[PDB]
Parts: structure tokens; C-alpha cells; sequence
């Protein structure tokens, strides 16, 4: 096969199976601001602080102290490493040389390998010396050059490209010279900004072919792990109990599934709210540690407005059981939002997850995106074994139960009544329930 | 006296072409980075040594031979072995090119050549007349050596090739595309001129998996189906009974529509389960639940998914639909259809796929799905959460619906082909003892 | 009116209005592999075997020998014709590189004494010309030079990055320009013709769908001149045609019936065309959805046996599948099949199967075809205008069961029943009561 | 103000409001096959027979045999005019002068002017003689020279241009150096061709903005006059009698008002086409002559389906009364087929005309196109004066009456009723009113 040398991105070496290849060239494309210099940088900073792999940083415009201090703001301490001779930065500057001994740069090349005993390589903006060539053949026939170069070394080289008006790099060749291609590219839509990074080619591996979002907060490049794939999800034969134990009798074993997922759907002012409080409110009590996702509400006010029926989560807030995240659709873009969703899931390790509503996404993203996303959520919780609870204004096919809470007028007044349309692997009630809010909470009558 | 043509190995694309490639002609395979001319190259050369035993030679111009190998011998394409018994050489690189060729050639007296990276050399040339009279020099020593070539051509900032002349000189040229949509990308190929034969020229999904490159076969041609008069057994007899003859056709496709909570996955999963207490082994797609999820959740109705499953006779795939194309998901599923050999496949539900694509997509994918399984004999189950009574021989509507404040379940045989059956409606129960319909 | 010379397309011809300019040069643009250089070889052979004009094809890059076996499987015969000095192939070679083309082009046309002249990949030598007015001046004396001699050409241009030919030029400066195209839409690829400029003529302006397959180019010549018949026509179902004045349908009529699923539509169409052929008359069965074999399976149910009218070669079933080939090669293939048959009676089940105003165009030429030939068509549907006849089958919910019944919307020019009629699916078949 | 010479394109002279400006040159833009050489043909030719101009048509590639042989098929008889000296063609061919004394163009142009006395000249593919000139500024300089040359003699110029890759002219310079400019396009829509003019400039004068679709049929370049504008509708308050008493009873004064726009809507076999086909009947044995567009239906099967129902059509057609046109909407475009309803009509000075149907356009064009071509002819109807009856399968508000047919089932039956929904002007019944169809037509009962 071949060699594969991971970046240190989960993500992407999941995606790429190990990660980049070793002993050759990787291009990393795109257009300013995507990513390559900072994925370049993670790539060398994790080589030496994971695989004590030595690395040379070969710049040809942003100066060494720039290229530190950029992701000094990371923690990468790449002071450090510079001082503790793992990693290298070479400057290599031109002005009237460009017009016209590439043989020159082999050797401060070879150099600076020497001397930090180098296995991994980066060059950026290799375009400051190859813009010079303006012939198609010369300009291919010399990055081949310095491809065979860096094979024959055998270092595993990762080299930016500009993407310039081309599809990849504003020349259109070292997409086609280099062994494995990547694209980040900034999206916007409806003027919201998605990074995207993409595995255009990869000899010698398979890998993921589709378009992957990342970020780049203060933690630096990150993927979405697909470990949290779908379908393989966690069967548990042991029941939640939700707090409305009216409810959780209507079915035969005594309540949901664990790690179910259950749609709360119906009008607006319907209880639905207030059922996943009650299910985060009995887990909390139970001793499990709860997470409440309100896209809607502040935590605080939906803290009160609990209280009115009877629920302290202010109580569990305080123990620390109870966690709430208040973000609205459009802050914390739709692949923004499923990334912190899973992640501070990943910190709090929750035994339930209500995400109230589910419908605040339905405006931010065509029907596919928002399914998806929503597949992603649901798939991530049930192979965690986290219950969720998924309030709701074809997403009933994917739920494991489905209650829905109706506030109907008749006769001049309005009832509230409850209908628990699918409960996977049981026996439940098909008699409609009436259902009363109180101080006493959630109570259904005979 | 038509053409000659010499198969690539690979099953859809020789059907595709009706033999394979222009035997003693070089063919332009085009394509952007990464969508697959290398590879097909590749299987091109190693099939002809493994099937025909035609020695075979790939001359490369940029790349080195060992990074050739290297990238292939992932796939199992045991390049090294196949150099040392001296049937497949790699190269490295007018009349100079010619020896030089004639020279990689005589290594393995390749009958079988590939040209890797021909724009290392047509680069140079900067006047168009001056770069197709080469290239047409090159293109016509190919054709009288006596010598089956594919050359990969780089598409770049091109319809299918950078310089966009190419494409005119060849005689058989074939577009590779990987093209993303909804950030999925699906590879496809394309015949876009083959001169001497008749061929496919719509776009064709394929693969680049562990079995390399793959394109479906178009073999399960639409309309050729299996009639059969023996009728297939539900696991619900009420059912079965309101057919006249004892159920529907072996054979025929069958639509089970309702609402969530209907019993849809559970009616499907019934058939399953009496196919396989029959013996016959079934193939239960879910796309919505997991496996072990599935056999819990029928075992509250009685059935014993999991007895079935470890027998052998069942096998189950969880996948879901956002993660591949519409193309590539009845890639899969035919591709698993084929290697299990099933009597009974289900899909459950059908309608996660309505999402993924629009009515002219996902209305395709079913007619493929429908036409192979019935071309092959097989039972088809499609569960739905809309006019799909079109390919559908059976049609059962499972209703929940409320009446009183009470949900009564309800079932209608909407379309039962060929027979007499019950148009009336009938109460159903679930329970341990599985779909009881009451008298 | 110009002179015109036919290519032996029998569509491009009529399209055309005879066909190619004559003693002048015509080009044939398009992209790779969209059928210019066969439409020149159809050219020069169709000219050669109905017209005996022969023909010389100078090719400047393409070599002869590939010519003809690229043609060989058409069963053109290229190679039996240049042994006859029917036709001759010239092969002009160019590497690193004015008058002597013209003189070896007229060694060429009077070896063979050719009328029509192919010239495949003159990019060979204009590609070389980068001067755009050297280059078009070039190209007007190759035209005039042409016209002046009298030879029909057929010039091949490659589209390559334009939007007819390379360079842009060769459009404006010839007289006749078609571009020929294969576009793909959803995976499903149509080749397309179109005359952008045929000077001196009307002529079709419209893209026409054409195919190139194993018979070589093809385009499909329809018309709103029915052929008008009082005859009846028997359904099958004896009570349905009482209903209506005199016993039945117009013959050459065109009907729709329309229902639910497990209506009984197929079940209609089925009677209706075992009636045809139990009186004797060839009948077409066109499904979407349904083998043949399954067909026969499913109507013996109800009692009718179309394998004794298969067998009998009266009854002809067809299967094919609406997401193969685009709706006018559909079109094309059901009405070459009816051409074939000259049936009585043609189904089309069904037709909902078959993006709006495309299927809206093949169905009025669907019906307009059935009707110039005189043919009755029964086209069942999951239009009620553009029909003359309209049946509706009902499975309604009643009492939680399903009544069975029939509507008679329409029957141009005829009294029918305004009354609905319950009707009984049995093993004798359909049935009806008042 | 600025004189304005006519082409004799009746169309195109009405929408510049005289034709194109006189002793001045003009350009006519376009791909190949759009109709700029058959434009200056026309303006050449109707110069010389309808105003005495003489004419010169300089030519740079067409032969001048080809020039006269490309428009013989139309019946100009240039031939002629040539033999007679009112039009003469001067040929101008090049080859190695193209590499690099224009004045010798001037002198043999003044040369053709003065022999045929000409006031009108055509100059086709200059093209051929300003593609030598390579920088645009010399470019520029020369087109200036040739057209203050033709400013200066006072002649009224055509000038072609080539559209090639720009949206006007290839280079981009005649468009803004010429007074007048004009754009043939010939657009595909769904397979279907449309030609289209449009003034994009004309210095000096008003004149419609809008493109305009146009026509090169065996009688030439034919533009749709815009004489025939909406709402200057003739006004009759005369009743016509539609030869269903029991209808036109229903209205105060006997009957809708001539010259108005009747439409007949409803389920299909309700008797839209009878009670279409009762009008034309009866205007035609009025002795009125009366049109039957039939866009579903033969002229033969509807004489025949009407002989059901008692009307003798066969009787009018051979009267020379009655004039069937059948033709179905993929086949004559949508302003094909505007224009053929318009010209016929024209031709045969019908007082009543049916469209049966006027859904048959409904899946051909969007909702703004149906429209307005519908009312374009409703508009040219009654600008006529023409009684017109409009079936269908918004419209309401454009018609000055309204009947609705429906067969609808009752009781397991189906029973025919009559409303007449609409009748500006007038008092009628609100009614719904049974009807019958028999042999003696169409009855209602009371
Ligand atoms: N220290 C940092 N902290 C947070 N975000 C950063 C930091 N550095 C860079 N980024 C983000 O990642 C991007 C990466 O920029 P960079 O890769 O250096 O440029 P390019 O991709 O053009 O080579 C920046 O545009 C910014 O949005
Ligand atoms: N003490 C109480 N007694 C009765 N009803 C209450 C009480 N407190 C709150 N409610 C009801 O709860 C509703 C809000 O429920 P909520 O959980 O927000 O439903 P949703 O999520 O559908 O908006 C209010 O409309 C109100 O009728
Ligand atoms: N061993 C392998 N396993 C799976 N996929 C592979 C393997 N080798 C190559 N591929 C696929 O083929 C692509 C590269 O094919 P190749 O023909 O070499 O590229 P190009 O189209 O640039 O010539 C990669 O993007 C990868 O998805
Ligand atoms: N033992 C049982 N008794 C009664 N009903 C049951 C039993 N087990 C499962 N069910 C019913 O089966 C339903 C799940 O059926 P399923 O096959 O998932 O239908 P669908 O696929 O239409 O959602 C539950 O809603 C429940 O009502
Ligand atoms: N013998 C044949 N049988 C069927 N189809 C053919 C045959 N020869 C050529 N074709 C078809 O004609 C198309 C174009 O042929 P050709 O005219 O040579 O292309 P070009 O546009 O380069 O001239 C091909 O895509 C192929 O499908
Ligand atoms: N022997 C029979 N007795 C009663 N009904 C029958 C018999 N055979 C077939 N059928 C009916 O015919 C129907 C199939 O009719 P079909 O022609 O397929 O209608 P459609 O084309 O509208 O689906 C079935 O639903 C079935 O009820
Ligand atoms: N004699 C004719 N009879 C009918 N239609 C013609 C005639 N001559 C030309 N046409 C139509 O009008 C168009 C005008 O062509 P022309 O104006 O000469 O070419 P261009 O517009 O490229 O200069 C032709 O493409 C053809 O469709
Ligand atoms: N002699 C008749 N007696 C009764 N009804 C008739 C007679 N002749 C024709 N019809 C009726 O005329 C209808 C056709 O009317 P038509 O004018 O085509 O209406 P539409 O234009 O709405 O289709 C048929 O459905 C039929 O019921």
C-alpha cells in the first residue's frame, strides 16, 4: 500500500483514513482566507508534537515572526518548537531574480532538513518563484523538479496553491502533478460563510469523496468526526422514565426506550416545552446529567417558566446536572450549529438531550440540508445512547416515539389533548388523553 | 465488417461500448484530478493480462513506476508481481518517442498500452496547427502499431481536455466526472464519441471501491421481468387469503404506504420472516432504524429477525440515505442484491430517498430497483410514508386513524395485479402473535 | 428556388425542403461526437446510391482506411463503392506548415468524376491562420473556389470552445449552417439539429431531435390532418359500447381511461385490443409498466387470453421504460413500430408514465400520427380535451368497500348515457348493470 | 428633426416611427442565420419599388449571383432591378491586401453610387476588410472614415455586423459609432425557435424599446404591426344572436354586444365547441363570414362532430363563408401562431372568430406569455370589431362576457348547467339554467 502520515485534524485523517500520504507532495488549494497556510502550520505542529516528526516551515512571503505569532493566539507555542530546534522556518525572499538555479533553493532546502533532521515539510506560496516561468511546459517540467525532489527525500510535504480564477490553482497544473488534493473553500449563502474542505484527489486510498465542513475557532482546524456515523446506533431494552409518568404508562414496559428518540410535536403554547423539561427534569433527578438545547428561550426564562408548572431546573442547573445552551439559528451557522451541539454533548457527556425546537431550523436551510443535519444529530445521540427529545411546530419516520400535543378549540374553549402516534417495539395506548398544565406539572386524566 | 474491439474487464463499461474499447487504436480517456483515467488505465492493462493474457505496458511521462504500484497496490492489483512475470512494465520518460515506446513495448511485447501524462511532452507545443499535427503523428504511429492504447488526458480548464484538440483527434474519447451536488459528489462516465459502433451515450454512475472501478451493469435492462404464477407467502395469512390464489405472485414488487406507526416495517419485516422460516433468503434494507434496532423492535410483534439473521438466510443493511447519491445508493443496493442472491428484499422506508432528489431522480432509482429485482425474480417490499403505483404489481395502505378519540388500524388492498382479490377494509391487530386481521 | 441536392435523410431533407444547397458548400458544426462527419459520409453515400452522384470525402487528418471501417458497421459498404469509383477517400497530411490544394482537391474530384465533395478537417490547415482576416480570406476562396467548380460540399467544423466553430468565421462566411449537438439533461442525452442559416430557403428554424443508431442518421419527419371515419369500433365490453349512439367509438378515435389504481384501465385497453384481434385486426400494446408475459398473466384473470392473438401475430406487445431515451426517441421508436405493424388498434398503458410541455408535444403527436394513419388509440392514465373519447373507472370508498363504476365524460359526436354504470370484474371479464 | 428613410418592413417602420434615419448609417446586428443580409435585401429592394431610391449593395464574400439567387425564391425580381440599373452589387473580394489605401474602396463606391444614381447602399461583412485592423483605436478611426464618408454623401447606409462572441458586434465598436441599431436574435425555448428584433439605438427619434418577434416566412421579413395596439377597442351596441336563443334570451337586449369577447369555460364534453360552433353557424347564415380555430380537432371531424348536434358547418365551408384553420401549439410557436391568427384574419375580414381552445396554449408558454398574446389577439379583435368566442378548460376579467358549461354528477348522473357568469352592459338572467344537447342543438329547459 501506501504510507500514511496523519495531520493531527481527527477529522480529516478519518476522512483520509490516516491521513496525507507519506514521502510525497499534497497540495492544499484555495482561495485567500481558507485555510491552507493554518492547515499547513496544524500539519507540522502536529507531526512534531505527536509523532516526533521534525519539520521545516519553507515561507517565500509571510515573514517566520508572522507565521508564529499567527498561531501563537492557538497555544501551538511554535516559539518553542523553533527554539527547541523540532521545527525550522526558512525565508526565502525575491525581487529581481523572478525574471529570469532553482538548484539554490535544493540546497537551503536539504539544509534546513538537516538541521532539524526534518521528515515533514511545508512550502508556501511556491507561486513567488513559480510565477516567474510564463511557458506551460518549463512551468510544469520545474514543479516537477521540486516534486521528484521532495519524493526522492522522502518527506512528507504539504504545499499551498492558490486558487486564483482556477477550479483549484490559478495555473491548473500542480492539481494534476500532485498525488493528493485537497480543496477548502468560504461559501457564503444568504450571506452566511461555510468552510468546506474536500478530498478532490488521493492515490493509492480510498477516503471520503463528498464535501465536509470545518472550522477554525479558536481551537484551530476541525472537522466533524465521522465517527458518529449513522446506523450504528446503541439498542437499549431498558426504558426512560419522562417525568409525566401518566404518559410513560400508556406504554407496555413502562415508558420509552433509553436512548430513543422522541418527537414532541404540535401547535404553539401546546406543552411541548414543557414535556422535555419534564424529561430532563426527571433525569436530572434520577442523577443523570441532562442537556437543554433552547433555540428559542434563554435559560433563565425558561428556567421561570418551568417553575410555573413545578419544575425546578434551577436546582439542577446548580448541581451541575442540568446544562442549558441558548443560540438562535442564525448565530452559530446551520454546520456551525451541528458542530457545537456534538461537541459540548462530547464535554458534558449528557444521559438526555432535548433540543427545543427542532422547527427553528426549518427556515435556515432547503428541506435536504435540514434533514440532514437532523440525521446527523439523531444518529450521533442513539450511537452515544443518549436520549433525545426533539420539540417539533417526515421527520416522524426517523423519530423511535412520537407524541403529539394539540390545543384545540371547541364549543368556545380550548383542550389540550395527547396522542402517542408511534412507540417503536411496544404495545401503547391508541385512546386519545386528555391533558392538564398545572402547578402539579403535566397530569392526564382518566 | 464492423470494428474490433478488446474488453477493459470492467462489466458495465464493455457492456456500454458492446465489446469494450477500439481494439489497435488509442481511446482519450478525459477527466478532471482524481476522477479515475489513471485507475481505469490501470484495470484496462491488468484485466487484459488477467483475462486475455495480453502483455501490457504503462508509459508514464511525470510519474515514477514504483509510485505507480504503490498507488494501485491497495486494490490488490499485485502490479509488482504481475513486472516480475514479465507481463505488465511501468516506463519512464517524434521519431526519439516512437523508439522510446517501441522500446517499453518490446519489455513485455505489450499488446496493451497506456500513455500517463502525454501533456508533460504536448505542453510545449504553443501553436494549435503545430500541437495537432504532432498529436495526430503520435495518434496514427499508435493506430498502425498494431497496439490497443488509452491515453488520460487532463481536462483542466477544459470541456474534456486543456488544449481542446484531443478530443477530435481520437476516434473513442470517455469523459470522467465527479461532479458534487448538496456537497455529495457522485463520479460518473460518459461516452461522449466512439466512431465504428453503436454505444451508450447517456451519463453512467461508477465506483472506485474495493473492487476498483465498477460501473452497474445495464444487464438488468428495464421490462425484461420474471413472470412467476407461484404466489409468495406474507406472514400475516388473513392477508395472503384476501388474494384469490393465496397472496401475491412470487416475484412481484409490492407497496406498503401508511403513516408512521402504521405497520409498515412490520408488515415488511413479516414477509422476511416467512421467507426465511421457508428457507429462502431475505434482505432487509433499513434506512431509517439499525439492524439490531429492527430485529428488537419485531420481536415485541413475535418475530425472531435475529434467529434469521445469524442463520445466515437474513442479512440486513442500515444506510443512510444523505450519505451517498441517489446513483450510488442503487449501485449499493444492487451491487449487494447481486452478491446475496436474496428471494425477498425490502426496503424500509423507500421514502427517505424522496428527500435526497426530485421526482424525476428518485422516480428513476425506483424504476431501476423494481426492474432488477423483478428481472431476477425477486420479491420486492418498498415501505412509504404518490403515483408509485405505477411500478408496483401489490399495493397495501396500513392506516392508524382516529375515530372517537381512538386509533383503529385499518388495512386496504389497493392493487392486487392479475387477480381477484378483497376490495374491501379490513381492522388489523398487532400483538405477540404478530398482524391478525378480525373477521 | 434554389437548386438543392438530398442528403438521404428522409427528416433533414423534408426539414430542409429538399435538402442540401446545391454547387454550394454547406458546414456541419458540432462538438466531439455529435454525428458531423456520418452526416457527411451519409451525404456523400446516399448521394452516390439514389441519385448516382458521386462523391469524394478529402480528409486531412483522419486516415481513409478508418473511414471505412468506421462506417463498415452501417453496412454503408464504403469499400465495394471506391473499388467501383463511386466514391473516393483523399487523405491531405500536414506537419510543421496554397493554390496546390486546389489542384490536388481537382486531381481528386475528376479521378471519380464527384458532384458531392466531403471536406473532414480542414482545422488542419486553418488552425495555422492567425490572422483572423487571412483566415476568413482563406476560407472565401476554398467557398468560392467550390461554387465555382459546382460541387455540393459538406464542410466539417468543430465546435471545440465556441459556439459553432472554433474560430467564429466559417458560420458567417458559409451559406448553410447546421449545428449538430448531444446534450445531456439528468444523465439522459438527446442529440439535436438545428439550420442556424440555410440562405436562399425557408426551411425548419427548430432544434430536431435525430438518433445515430446502427442504421446510421435518422430524424423523424406531423400534422393535425386526422383522417376522419364513421366506422364503430367494438371495445370488448359490449354494455360500455351500447351506451353510446350507434354501438360503440369512432373508428381512428383516440380515447382516455382515466381512474385510480386497480381501476381497470389495462383491464379496458386489454379488451379492447383482443376484441381487434378476435375480428381480425393487428393490435399494439405499448406498456410502461408491464411485461408482456405479465400482461397475458394478469388479463386471463379476467378471461381474456391475448397469447392466442400474440401467437397468432395479430396482437404485438411492447415493454419499454419512460427514463431511458427521452420522449421523442420514445416517440420515435412507438411510431416506426406502428409504421411497421399498420395496426387497427394501438394502446399506450399508461401514458401518465411519461417536462410538461415536453410531454404535452409527444402526446398531440402521438395521437396526431394514430389518427393521419387512422389508427384508434387507447391511452390509459393514473388531455381529457385533447382526446375524443374519456372514460372514467372508479374504486370508490363506500361503507368501507369499494364500488366499482364507469363514467362515459366524453364521446364526440355522439349521443351516450349521461347515466353512470356499476360495473363487475368476473373470470368472463367486464361487465355492467343500469 | 431627423429625416427617416422606409424599409417597407411594415413592422419594423411603424416601431421607428418612419424607418431607419435617413443619410445616415445603420447597423443591423446578429448571429448567422438571424436576418440582417435579408433586412438590407428588403431595404434595398422596397427602397427601389416603393420610392424610387436606387441602391447599391456592396458585397465582401456573398457572390453577387448568390445575392440575387437567395432572394429569387421571395419573388423580388433583383435580377431585374439589376438589368434595369435601379440596383447594382459591387463585389469585393482581398486576400494578401487583408495583411495591411481604403480610398480606393471610397472611389469604386462612389464609382457603383454614381452609375445607378443610388440614394440607398448595403454594405455586408465589412468585416472582411476592418478584421485586418488590430488595435481598436485604428480600428475606430477607420469605421469613422467609412461612415462620415457615407454622412457626407448623404446616403441612407446598412451596414451588417457580425454578432460573434460580443453582444452586439464582435469587436464592440459599430454598435456605439453607428446613429441606428438594431439586434436579430433567433432564440431556442424548449426546442422551438423565435426570432426577435430590437432597436437597441436610434439617435433622434421615439420608437419601441421592446423586442419585438418577427417572421422570415416565403413573404419575407414580416414584423407583427403594432397597429393593432390594445384598448382602442371599437364600441358596438348591437347585440349579436349566437344561435342558442335560449342564451341569448337570458340578456337584456337579445343577445351579447357585438365585437365582444365571449368565453366558454368548462369541463371537458360540457359543449364549449358546440356553442362555439352555434355562433360561427349562425353569424354564417346571417351571411356574416365567420372563423373556427381549431387547435385540438380537425376541420373534417369537427364538421362532422357538430352534424351530431344538427350544425351544417359543411354548408358555410363551401359557401366560402366559413373558414376552418386547424393547427396544434408546439407546431407554430406561440408568436407564430399569434401571427398566423392575426394575417388570416386579416385576409379573410371574418366578423366572428372562435379559438377553440385557448387552453391548448396553457403548457406552452409561462403565465405572462399565454397572456399576453391572448391579449393581443383580443385586442386585435376588437379593434376589428370581431365578435370573439374563447374557449376553455384571470382570463374572466378580460372577456366582455362569461358563459360556464358543467356536466356534473348528481345522484349517479351526470346533468348539464348553463351560468352566465359575466355580461358587461346589460341585465341577464343569475339564473342557472339546464341544458340539453340533441339533434336540434343546444336547448334549455326553464
Ligand atoms: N489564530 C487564529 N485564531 C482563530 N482563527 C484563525 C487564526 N488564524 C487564522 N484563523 C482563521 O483561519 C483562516 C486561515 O487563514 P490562512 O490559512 O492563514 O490564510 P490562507 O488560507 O489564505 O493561507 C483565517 O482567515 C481566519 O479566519
Ligand atoms: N400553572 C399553569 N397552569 C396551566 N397552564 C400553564 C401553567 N403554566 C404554563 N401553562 C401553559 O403552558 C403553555 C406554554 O407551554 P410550552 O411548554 O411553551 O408549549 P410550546 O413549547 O408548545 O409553546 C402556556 O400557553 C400556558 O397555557
Ligand atoms: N486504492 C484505492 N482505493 C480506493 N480508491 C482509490 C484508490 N486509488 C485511487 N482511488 C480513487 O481514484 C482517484 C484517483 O484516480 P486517478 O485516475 O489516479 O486520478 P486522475 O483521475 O487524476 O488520473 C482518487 O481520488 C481515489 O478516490
Ligand atoms: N406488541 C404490540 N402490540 C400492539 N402494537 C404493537 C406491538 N408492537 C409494536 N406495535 C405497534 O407497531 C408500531 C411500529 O410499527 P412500524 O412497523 O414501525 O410501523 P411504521 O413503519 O409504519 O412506522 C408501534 O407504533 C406500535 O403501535
Ligand atoms: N457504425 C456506427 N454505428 C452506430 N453509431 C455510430 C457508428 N459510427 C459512429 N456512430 C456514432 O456517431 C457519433 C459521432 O460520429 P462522428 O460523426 O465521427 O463524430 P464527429 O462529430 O467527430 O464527426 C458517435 O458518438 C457514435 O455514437
Ligand atoms: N377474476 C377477477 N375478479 C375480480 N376482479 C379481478 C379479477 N382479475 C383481476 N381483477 C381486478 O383487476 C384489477 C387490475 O386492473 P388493472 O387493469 O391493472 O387496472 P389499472 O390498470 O387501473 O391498475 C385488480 O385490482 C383486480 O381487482
Ligand atoms: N428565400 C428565402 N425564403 C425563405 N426564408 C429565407 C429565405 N432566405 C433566407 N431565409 C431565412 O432568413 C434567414 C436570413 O439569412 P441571412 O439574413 O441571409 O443570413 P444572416 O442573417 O446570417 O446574414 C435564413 O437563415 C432563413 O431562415
Ligand atoms: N346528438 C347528441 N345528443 C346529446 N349529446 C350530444 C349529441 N352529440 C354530441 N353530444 C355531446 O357533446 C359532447 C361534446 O361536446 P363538445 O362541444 O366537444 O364540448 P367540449 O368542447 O367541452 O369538449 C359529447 O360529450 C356528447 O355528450
Amino acid at each position: 500500500g501506501i504510507g500514511k502520515s496523519p495531520t493531527g485534524i481527527q477529522g480529516f485523517d478519518e476522512l483520509t483514513l490516516g491521513g496525507l500520504p507519506t514521502g510525497r507532495p499534497s497540495l492544499v488549494c484555495g482561495s485567500a482566507g481558507c485555510g491552507k497556510t493554518l492547515f499547513a502550520s496544524t500539519f507540522l505542529i502536529n507531526g512534531v508534537r505527536d509523532h516526533g516528526e521534525p519539520g521545516v516551515f519553507v515561507t517565500f512571503e509571510e515573514r517566520p515572526e508572522d507565521i508564529v505569532n499567527n498561531v501563537a493566539s492557538l497555544g501551538f507555542e511554535l516559539d518553542k518548537l523553533i527554539e527547541e530546534e523540532k521545527i525550522a522556518i526558512e525565508h526565502i525572499a525575491v525581487d529581481p531574480s523572478e525574471v529570469a538555479d532553482l538548484e539554490g533553493l535544493f540546497l537551503r532546502l536539504e539544509l534546513a532538513i538537516d538541521t532539524v533532521g526534518a521528515k515533514r515539510v511545508v512550502l508556501d506560496t511556491i507561486e513567488s518563484l513559480f510565477s516567474a516561468f510564463s511557458n506551460p511546459a518549463i512551468l510544469r517540467a520545474e514543479i516537477r523538479r521540486l516534486f521528484d525532489w521532495l519524493k526522492e527525500r522522502g518527506l512528507t510535504t504539504v504545499i499551498t496553491a492558490e486558487r486564483g480564477d482556477g477550479a483549484l490553482t490559478r495555473q491548473g497544473l500542480e492539481e494534476y502533478v500532485s498525488d493528493c488534493v485537497i480543496l477548502l473553500d468560504h461559501r457564503v449563502e444568504n450571506q452566511i460563510s461555510t468552510r468546506r474542505l474536500r478530498i478532490v484527489k488521493y492515490r493509492g486510498t480510498a477516503h471520503g469523496t463528498n464535501e465536509y465542513p470545518f472550522l477554525i475557532d479558536t481551537d484551530g482546524f476541525s472537522v466533524l468526526p465521522v465517527s458518529a456515523l449513522g446506523l450504528l446506533h446503541q439498542v437499549h431494552e431498558e426504558r426512560i422514565a419522562s417525568g409525566v409518568p401518566d404518559l410513560d404508562a400508556m406504554m407496555a414496559g413502562g415508558g420509552f426506550f433509553r436512548g430513543s428518540s422522541i418527537l414532541v410535536s404540535g401547535v404553539a403554547g401546546a406543552g411541548k416545552s414543557s414535556l422535555a423539561a419534564h424529561f430532563a427534569a426527571a433525569a436530572c433527578a434520577r442523577g443523570e446529567r441532562a442537556m437543554y438545547f433552547s433555540f428559542e428561550e434563554a435559560a433563565d426564562q425558561a428556567v421561570r417558566n418551568m417553575r410555573s408548572l413545578g419544575l425546578d431546573l434551577g436546582r439542577w442547573r446548580d448541581a451541575g446536572l442540568l446544562r442549558f445552551m441558548a443560540t438562535r439559528p442564525t448565530f452559530y451557522s446551520l454546520e456551525m450549529h451541528l458542530a457545537v451541539i456534538l461537541r459540548e454533548v462530547m464535554r458534558f457527556e449528557p444521559s438526555v438531550v432535548v433540543l427545543d425546537p427542532i422547527s427553528a431550523f426549518t427556515e435556515s436551510g432547503d428541506r435536504l440540508e435540514v434533514q440532514s443535519m437532523l440525521l446527523r444529530i439523531v444518529d450521533f445521540l442513539k450511537n452515544r445512547g443518549i436520549t433525545g427529545i426533539f420539540t417539533h411546530l417526515g421527520l416522524s419516520s426517523l423519530m423511535d416515539g412520537w407524541v403529539l400535543m394539540l390545543n384545540r378549540e371547541v364549543n368556545g374553549e380550548f383542550n389540550r389533548e395527547l396522542y402517542l402516534l408511534k412507540a417503536r417495539g411496544m404495545a401503547h395506548s391508541n385512546q386519545v388523553r386528555e391533558f392538564l398544565m398545572s402547578d402539579r406539572g403535566i397530569s392526564l386524566l382518566p
